[PDB]
């Protein structure tokens, strides 16, 4: 009997030890879009040297002009509207904002801020229902008062920012609408393997898209959690591509590289380790997920799939 | 028709428009004093060149050894330990930790804290009952949260820190009598001269003392709200000394210099130009009034007299 199967390792930890903080500033606002803004239909690029791939190798790009998918970081709103300028002119679908961000987070006086705590943890271990109410008393317990905003910079510790009193309070939702996009959110935990209830959601939705609907995912960084929903939506629309094509291609257009690399953490990311090596194993878990239940049209959930065949360090 | 008189300049500013947001660490509790630490008994050091004084002037010390005050920044628990252990070197009578601190403040886990706002006005405007109920509730509601604390650095704005989860708080009126000294607020606002009702409060408290007091005086820096009550003392105590040798011994004994000097600020702080114009004709405005009333024994307090005899620019 085991406590904590392979693919929920974040389960051990204790949320009271991560809790809130700070309104962290999520993007200056300066560029013209988020960082790390990549599509589907984008070139493929030279591999990170760090991953140790081989940059001769040619990824198949077989289903990668109709997959129809985005990433980035998180953004400002006006930064939103001109991504979803960018990509209305790629299709004629609807085109949704998929926030996988389970920190609570939103807008300030049109400033994107999130509730920091330790490792991005602030949520950790809650529902989604418990994420997005402590997210909608936060952001409403904003407006009228004063508050803290800044940026993280010397070990992950508040460095200057601004003092304000809110005017106008907005949660990603309205900003997303107000871009022309349709909003999902999946509360991931930063930093970690999205969770069985994560996965769920997200194969629901999933299911019943449009044909033509795109889909921009992004998170804080844009890299992580983005790059884990973007792979798994590579998988499920085109499983007949192999598994070494679907993580170069993903990580050369931009995005993290989710196969076995030489994981090397500094010091004080030393607790970060465990969590990629989850990630790797799990991707692979996730890839025969697709592939033993594609022929029957997933009628066995993956919270359910997963339990009967765990997955091994 | 004058809407606020001198003195009083403080009152036309919006509290609003300062109000707390960050948990300031008020001493690293390196040191085994608080800074600026200095009694009445010390010797006098040559003037700071900013306030153009006379070097080769030398002060009268009439009154000084039987004066029995000191001054000095905030501090660690065991930092008024020491302080209260080296004032009892001094005296046989009681021992005052008299806190001048409007702000709201406290300690978390041994921790020297103030809730800061900009300017640290936090509690600008509210009456010392208001003040002290809110840092008690400020205080209390901290107790098994999570908090951060941080020193400010850049631009008075938070600058590194730490969080942690509060296991026990403390106010300063505690912290005071478990170091052996008796303990009376005093809530006048940081930068600025101290309201009728602050030193109303003073003189009636000093009227109480019993001949072998000992006044340790102290804010949060230890140098504006500190000396001013240092020089009130001086003056109560010792009327016969000159206005001059007054102010240059509180300053040459490592206090403010209040008398007249060529002020100079930087162009973030031009705000404080007029306060510390105010602060040099109200400190004459409260030598007349020693001096006036102190034959009769002060039969009328400050503020009524000051209303009847307006400082003026
Ligand atoms: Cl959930």
């Amino acid at each position: 009997t085991v406590t904590e199967p392979v693919g929920s390792y974040a389960r051990a930890e204790r949320p009271q030890d991560f809790e809130g903080f700070v309104w962290r500033l999520d993007n200056d606002g300066k560029e013209a879009l988020p960082r790390n803004f990549r599509t589907s239909a984008d070139a493929l690029r030279a591999p990170e040297k760090k991953f140790h791939l081989d940059a001769a190798y040619v990824p198949s790009r077989e289903g990668m002009d109709a997959l129809h998918i985005s990433g980035s970081s998180a953004f400002t709103p006006a930064q939103l509207k001109n991504v979803a300028a960018k990509l209305r002119e790629k299709t004629a679908g609807p085109i949704y904002d998929v926030d996988l961000r389970q920190e609570s987070h939103g807008y300030l006086d049109g400033i994107p801020v999130s509730w920091y705590g330790e490792r991005d943890w602030a949520n950790l271990g809650k529902s989604q229902h418990e994420a997005l109410a402590d997210e909608r008393h936060r952001l409403h317990a904003a407006l009228h008062k004063t508050v803290y905003i800044a940026p993280l910079g010397k070990h992950k510790l508040p460095e200057g920012g601004e003092v304000r009193r809110v005017q106008k309070v907005q949660t990603e939702q309205e900003v997303a609408e107000a871009a022309g996009m349709r909003y999902f959110r999946i509360a991931a935990t930063d930093h970690v393997w999205p969770t069985p209830e994560n996965i769920d959601r997200f194969l629901a939705f999933y299911r019943t898209l449009p044909q033509d609907a795109w889909l921009h995912f992004h998170c804080e960084a844009g890299v992580g959690r983005t790059t884990a929903f973007m792979v798994m939506t590579d998988m499920l629309k085109n499983p007949s591509v192999s598994l070494k094509d679907i993580l170069y291609r993903q990580h050369e257009i931009g995005g993290f590289y989710y196969g076995e690399f030489p994981i090397k953490t500094k010091d004080k990311d030393s607790w970060k380790t465990k969590y990629y090596r989850e990630k790797i194993v799990m991707i692979e878990q996730f890839y025969r997920y697709v592939q033993e239940n594609r022929a029957d049209g997933y009628q066995t959930p993956w919270s359910v799939w997963l339990k009967s065949h765990p997955a091994k360090a």
